[PDB]
């Protein structure tokens, strides 16, 4: 995936509710810094749904690929109200951007 195409998708579709920077603020949704290799629902200082807390999978390329296609199907009862990214290549580009941006 292309990091530069990923940034653009992030700004257009995710930045409304999320920051990526170290120490960045919680908005509607949690700051995503350090996401990769962490379990679901682990950002300090954010109140998650029990569904997001208990899903019990590790965020990596494979799990983000499935989640971003249909967030409500993957985590039923999530309060992330977002339709998903249907195109595999848009998901790949976004995940490449997140993998860089969420550890600086
Ligand atoms: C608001 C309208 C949001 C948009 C647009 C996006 N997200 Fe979100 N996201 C939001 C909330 C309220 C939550 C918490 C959900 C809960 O049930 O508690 C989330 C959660 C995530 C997560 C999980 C984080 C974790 O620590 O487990 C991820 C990985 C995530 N969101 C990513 C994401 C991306 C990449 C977005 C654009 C494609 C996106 N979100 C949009 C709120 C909102």
């Amino acid at each position: 995936g292309d990091v530069e195409k990923g940034k653009k998708i992030f700004v257009q579709k995710c930045a409304q509710c999320h920051t990526v920077e170290k120490g960045g603020k919680h908005k509607t949704g949690p700051n995503l810094h350090g996401l990769f290799g962490r379990k679901t629902g682990q950002a300090p200082g954010f109140t998650y749904t029990d569904a997001n807390k208990n899903k019990g999978i590790t965020w990596k390329e494979e799990t983000l690929m499935e989640y971003l296609e249909n967030p409500k199907k993957y985590i039923p009862g999530t309060k992330m109200i977002f339709a998903g990214i249907k195109k595999k290549t848009e998901r790949e580009d976004l995940i490449a951007y997140l993998k860089k941006a969420t550890n600086e």
